[PDB]
């Protein structure tokens, strides 16, 4: 399963470089790439803003993904899984990435839009929601455990893409979290569709107490909490390798089950994969809020 990471823009070369799977850096502005350690490095839209001072603009950064889109394709051939992000900070690759994303998924990569940026930005946000599979916001400290985790993340991601093709419990909508987000349950309304919007809480755990500890980090952030209370529906699954016993399976589902409503209606799974080692992966959907 081949996976590519893409960071686009400034904010984007920098999350690139703090993370070195292969690694493509994009970049509307052709000086920031001599900067960049990835293997594979991408001018974009060079006859768009040949001449021009380096810029600001989403709309070029966008512009320019679309001029480009020949040389992306062929640096993206051959992913099964792409991760899009632009990182920190504003600029072209705001309006760049979400292209990027999408020119990924229409060569059938299941892609997922990363975002470190805080917000309430948010532009650029509703944009990349539009353009991926599966949105996950996590920390800018916590950025390293995408590519750390990833044999976990991509087994939460695939979940994640299979309930939104199946409608599982009518969810349209959905975004993911990863460790400790700054969002409470507004930030997340205004963006998200008004029906059957869903909320992922992935947690990933190896070792001594690693199923109670992965169940727990799924429930953890603020957003996760504050709606598996109210939710009408909760999805549930825990993904271990060989090793991986009806105890943790069960001891995992007990403490999720707990957060939720006793009323509400969970579904509860459970996967052995001996492609996960001694990781185990917990997904927690919260919908129907």
């Amino acid at each position: 399963a081949t996976l590519k990471v893409i960071g686009v823009g400034g904010g984007g070369n920098n999350a690139v470089n703090r993370m070195i799977v292969e690694f493509i850096a994009i970049n509307t502005d052709g000086q920031a790439l001599n900067l960049s350690k990835a293997e594979s490095k991408i001018q974009i839209g060079e006859k768009l803003t040949r001449g021009l001072g380096a810029g600001a603009n989403p709309e070029i950064g966008k512009k320019a993904a679309e001029e480009s889109r020949e040389q992306i394709e062929d640096a993206i051939q051959g992913a099964d899984m792409v991760f899009v992000t632009s990182g920190m900070g504003g600029g072209t690759g705001t309006g760049a990435a979400p292209v990027v994303a999408k020119i990924a998924k229409e060569m059938g990569a299941l892609t997922v839009g990363v975002v470190t940026r805080p917000f309430s930005a948010a532009a650029g946000v509703e944009a990349m929601k539009a353009a991926v599979d599966t949105l996950i916001v996590i920390p800018n400290d916590r950025l390293l455990d995408i590519v750390d985790k990833s044999t976990p993340m991509m087994e939460a991601f695939k979940e994640a893409d299979n309930v939104l093709r199946q409608g599982v419990q009518g969810i349209s909508d959905l975004i993911a979290v990863s460790g400790e987000v700054n969002l409470d349950f507004a930030d997340v309304k205004t963006i998200m569709s008004n029906q059957g919007s869903a909320l992922m809480g992935i947690g990933v755990s190896s070792g001594e107490n690693r199923a109670v500890e992965a169940a727990k980090k799924a429930i953890s952030s603020p957003l996760l909490e504050t709606s598996i209370v109210g939710a009408q529906g909760v999805l549930m699954n825990i993904t271990g390798g060989e090793s991986l016993s009806l105890f943790e399976a069960q001891e995992a589902a007990d403490i999720v089950q707990d957060a939720a409503d006793e009323d509400v209606n969970m579904i509860f799974g459970t996967v052995i994969n001996p492609e996960l080692q001694d990781e185990i992966v917990v997904t927690v959907i919260a919908t129907g809020f």
